[PDB]
């Protein structure tokens, strides 16, 4: 049993866009933009929708860069997160009720205030490598097990 999620990182040559989640799941942490995939939309449609809802941004093209599966102890559904990246965006990021966006220089990524798994796979993202990851969480702070490998096809 799994549920589809999206995560979108706007990565430009010297900077990456992150949003500070202000309520709900993962509140109080920086992350890319995204969320649940709905019935009746493709995964990529969902990524675009969440990007627009959370930042006002639209994009020309989204590129598949990763897939990460999360298990939370005691929770029946696995989280199947499809991770996308893009360089060219359309518009200027604006704050939503969900997210407060900011640009970060690539050597100033706030890992201590991000999901812990990001510390493991974000470098691969910045190095433009495609990846498959798995992280087992107890609660929201503790990684119990994980696997991470580069792949050819996401
Ligand atoms: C559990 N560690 C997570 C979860 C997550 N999510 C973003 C998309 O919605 C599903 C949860 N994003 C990151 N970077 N790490």
């Amino acid at each position: 049993a799994s549920r589809l999620y999206t995560l979108v990182l706007v990565l430009q040559p010297q900077r990456v866009l992150l949003g500070m989640k202000k309520r709900g799941f993962g509140a109080g942490r920086w992350n890319g933009f995204g969320g649940k995939v709905q019935e009746g939309e493709t995964i990529e449609d969902g990524a675009r929708r969440e990007l627009q809802e959370e930042s006002g941004l639209t994009v020309d093209a989204l590129h598949k860069v990763g897939q990460i599966v999360f298990e939370f102890v005691g929770e029946p559904e696995l989280m199947d997160v499809h991770v996308f990246c893009t360089d060219s965006i359309q518009g200027t990021p604006v704050e939503s009720d969900e997210m407060r966006p900011c640009w970060f220089q690539l050597d100033q990524i706030p890992f201590k205030d991000m999901w812990p798994d990001d510390s493991y796979w974000f470098p691969l993202l910045l190095q433009k490598k495609k990846f498959h990851g798995y992280f087992k969480f107890q609660g929201q702070d503790t990684i119990l097990d994980y696997t991470l490998r580069e792949v050819d096809t996401v």
